[PDB]
């Protein structure tokens, strides 16, 4: 069982100087995604475009994956998105992110009946 | 089981204008500290000191609960918190919350032994 007093900690302390700052959007949000349990994912891209902007890429520029699988699709557009990469005092199960806003266009693989979106594979 | 398109959302996508805006601490604070699970809870202070001026509230002014329980404790000084409440278009599972910064006594209850902060109770 979880103590009443880990408990309280969890859903009470948030010690800081700062904590509404944008820098802790990657932290917070790996932790919400749940990327963070049992291991800190080291790389991960949030996209703030819509999703039916998303599902089209599967319909754009077929390109190779970087892993060299053959479904991947790279978007004819520029998108909003935000990078989270891993920091150098990050360990488990202390995960910490770097946040980074860019646009750029993005490179999905796609997969299923119907195809969507099942991995991201990069920016550029 | 997962599918791998429900999860590429859950991983990668966070549609929305300003996903990093300071407005949002609460909507992600309660999604990581997992109380956004089976039901969004209503209301959700944050507090902003450290621990120890937290768990030092124990030794100070002993205050009835609203509840009528008699083991809640009110800090000496003001400090530091977040108040996270609903909105009215919050449904689960589309919780959503407004975020308020104030600097107000707190009030929580004390257990165990030692005696630590076990419930939040009410800020003044
Ligand atoms: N061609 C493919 N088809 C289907 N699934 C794939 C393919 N290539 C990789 N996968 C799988 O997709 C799963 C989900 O991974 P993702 O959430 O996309 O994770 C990305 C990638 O797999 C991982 C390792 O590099 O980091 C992320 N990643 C990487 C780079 C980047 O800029 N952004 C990002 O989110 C992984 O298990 C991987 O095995
Ligand atoms: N005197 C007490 N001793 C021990 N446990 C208690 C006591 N009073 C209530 N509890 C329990 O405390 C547990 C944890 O609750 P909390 O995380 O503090 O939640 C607070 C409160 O119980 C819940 C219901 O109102 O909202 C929160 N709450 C309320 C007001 C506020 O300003 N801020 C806040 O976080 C609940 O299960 C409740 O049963």
């Amino acid at each position: 069982k979880e103590s009443a007093a880990a408990k309280f900690e969890r859903q009470h302390m948030d010690s800081g100087n700062s904590p509404s700052s944008s820098s802790n959007y990657c932290n917070l949000m790996m932790c919400c995604r749940k990327m963070t349990q049992g291991k800190c994912k080291p790389v991960n891209t949030f996209v703030h475009e819509s999703l039916a902007d998303v599902k089209a890429v599967c319909s754009q520029k077929k390109v190779t994956c970087k892993n060299g699988q053959t479904n991947c699709y790279q978007s004819k557009s520029t998108m909003r998105i935000t990078d989270c990469r891993e920091t150098g005092s990050s360990k488990y199960p202390n995960c910490a992110y770097k946040t980074t806003q860019v646009e750029k266009h993005i490179i999905v693989a796609c997969g299923g009946k119907p195809s969507v979106p099942v991995h991201f594979d990069a920016s550029v």
